[PDB]
């Protein structure tokens, strides 16, 4: 219905809202674009899946999120990505994973704050009747 595509239409306005709130922090620089295949050429080999912010505002645009469950797997993926790429005691590799777990904990929380629980069971209930 016309009903269920405005529903659609809020669902990806508030997701761009988040995910640029995100992009902006200088934190969460490393996780703005996709690591660079010619600077990292093992980075493909190890991570499967590959996944950043530049990707995720694609996605949106793409209608790829139906729900916000669907959107926080994309920001879990992000966040196991640099854990599993960066497993070591050194600095770099626990100042990487410091910021990914902030990454995922920021998004989780505007979420908590700002995301209607039934604006979310509408959305999914829409994408399990099609
Ligand atoms: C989310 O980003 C990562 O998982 N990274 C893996 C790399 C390791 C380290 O930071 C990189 C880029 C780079 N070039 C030279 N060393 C590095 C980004």
């Amino acid at each position: 219905s016309m009903q269920e595509e405005d529903t659609f239409r809020e669902l990806r306005i508030f997701l761009r809202n988040v995910t640029h709130r995100l992009a902006i922090d200088k934190r969460f620089r490393v996780f703005t674009k996709p690591v660079d295949p010619d600077e990292v050429p093992d980075y493909r080999t190890v991570i499967k899946e590959p996944m950043d912010l530049s990707s995720v505002i694609s996605k949106i645009d793409l209608h790829k999120y139906l729900t916000v469950k669907d959107y926080l797997r994309d920001i879990d993926l992000i966040c196991s990505n640099a854990l599993e790429y960066n497993p070591d005691r050194d600095p770099g590799d626990r100042l990487i994973r410091h910021r990914a777990c902030a990454l995922r904990d920021t998004a989780y929380a505007i979420i908590k704050e700002e995301l209607d629980e039934d604006f979310e069971q509408l959305c999914e209930e829409i994408q399990e009747s099609r």
